């Protein structure tokens, strides 16, 4: 037998082991193993919190953002920051209209504005405006919170990068940007799947595309990529749920504080 | 003379310019208007040069850099950096005494009947601090940097702004002296070592110690008060402070409005891109 569904949830509350694979010969040995792993998880958790208090660090998600950002600046990307509020018109230009499944996921603030569910609308706007000021390509990125009604969080942190303007072998260039990010995040091993998706062990962590010309008749060449940063951190740190590494009032850097 | 730029001219000058236009005086309307024309061209020229420099030398964002500079200083002092949700509950607001009758309540962006965009970081920081007290007998020192939201209406006010808030529960030594010292750490790390501390009235905290630069508030801080601590199950000396990071950046970089240094689709690091 295996751990019961309820035992798995109990083990994952304080523990970050891999519990779903354990197999046992009878209920007695399952229950003995469970008691031991619960005790170890809880004590390990307590020690980890005591260590953060004794030797505080930058938050794990902030650190991951800084590691990636310094890699992208070194590659010539400008960091931008855009508003969390976006307009209904802006969503509709992303083709996010009443009929699109994503539309039902939007948090509205009033009749005309919403919490952004992705960074792309704002980033494309900023890229196009920066291209008005130069003959060369423009490469930018943003990291920030996005929101969707719902490895899913209602508030999650997206990294979005974009490259607009003259570029040769766009697809190879985009794959290299993905490499830069994944390597800077400490996740060098990953699969590319088909638009390009990045997966680790079947779990999508990025969606990227060349030429998303989805207002103007004539477009600049453009490519971009969006990464879920809590997902990357969860996979790298081997946290047993996606709720432990990001923003929380129950978890702090993988450890449960209550 | 006594003639100033008109209010509309000041707004037009500040759109692309970061000069100090409100100080200019003129003898008559003709001279005012000629100066306006000249200073508008200068402002746009200077703006274009800044944009071209940013394109030629890609960099981290100014607000992100300020956040990193302050955060590293606070971690060096033993503060834990936390990140908490932007969503908070109506009950959490009530525990801060932000209820239907209070003016700040009118400023809250509601997401549904029971949840709002946080207008301040204290509700979540109080929760995390109290839980961390369960794991130590010593001081509990935490901070968060992140977006807060208020309906506003406009000088030095944004609807979305970035607060740095810190909390210190059970400090070693006098709570007010410790608070003043951590304010000093933040302000020096921000590159703004010259500031005044001024006692100010508060609906939530009764009285705050505010950080003011040339009369402009950039931080409110408070020890307690006791009723507010006890509402969050805190029963020991406690203090905290909340800094407006865009206001700090605006003053340090001498930007002419508070809309230029933070998140924007029109401005990038003090320059207008459209
Ligand atoms: N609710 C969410 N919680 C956490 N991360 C998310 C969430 N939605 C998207 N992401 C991350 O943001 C990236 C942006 O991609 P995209 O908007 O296409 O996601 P998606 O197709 O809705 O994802 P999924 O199928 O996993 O729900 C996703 O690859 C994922 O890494
Ligand atoms: N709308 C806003 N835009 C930008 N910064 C803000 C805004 N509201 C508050 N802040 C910053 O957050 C800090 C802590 O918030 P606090 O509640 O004390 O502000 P406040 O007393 O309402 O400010 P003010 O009187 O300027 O409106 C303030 O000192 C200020 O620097
Ligand atoms: N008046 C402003 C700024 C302010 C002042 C004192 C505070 N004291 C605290 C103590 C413990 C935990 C959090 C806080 C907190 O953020 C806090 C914030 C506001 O709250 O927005
Ligand atoms: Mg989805
Ligand atoms: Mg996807
Ligand atoms: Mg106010
Ligand atoms: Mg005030
Ligand atoms: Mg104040």
């Amino acid at each position: 037998v295996k751990y019961t569904d309820a035992q798995i949830q109990r083990l994952r509350e304080y523990g970050n082991g891999t519990y779903e694979q354990k197999v046992f010969e009878d209920l007695a040995s399952r229950d003995a193993a469970f008691s031991k792993e619960m005790s170890v998880a809880s004590t390990d958790n307590e020690k980890k919190i005591k260590g953060m208090i004794a030797n505080p660090s930058r938050h794990g998600l902030t650190q991951l953002m800084n590691d990636i950002a310094d890699a992208l600046v070194a590659e010539g990307f400008i960091e931008v920051r855009t508003p969390i509020f976006i307009s209904k018109d802006a969503l509709a230009r992303m083709t996010i209209t009443e009929d699109k499944p994503l539309f039902k996921q939007v948090f509205w603030i009033d009749e005309k504005r919403a919490l952004r569910p992705m960074l792309a609308p704002n980033l494309y706007s900023v890229m196009r405006d920066l291209r008005d000021h130069t003959d060369g390509p423009v490469k930018i990125f943003e990291m920030g919170s996005c929101f969707r009604k719902e490895m899913h969080l209602e508030e999650f942190t997206m990294l979005a990068l974009g490259d607009m303007g003259p570029r040769g072998d766009a697809t190879e260039v985009l794959k290299n940007y993905i490499s830069v990010v994944m390597k800077a995040a400490g996740l060098p091993d990953y699969d590319l799947v088909q638009t390009i998706d990045v997966e680790i062990n079947g779990q999508e962590v990025c969606s990227a595309a060349v030429g998303p010309h989805y207002a103007h008749d004539v477009h600049e060449p453009c490519s971009g990529a969006g990464f879920g940063l809590e997902r990357l951190l969860t996979i790298r740190e081997k946290y047993s749920t996606v709720k432990k590494g990001g923003a929380s009032i129950s978890y702090l850097n993988g450890a449960k504080i209550n």
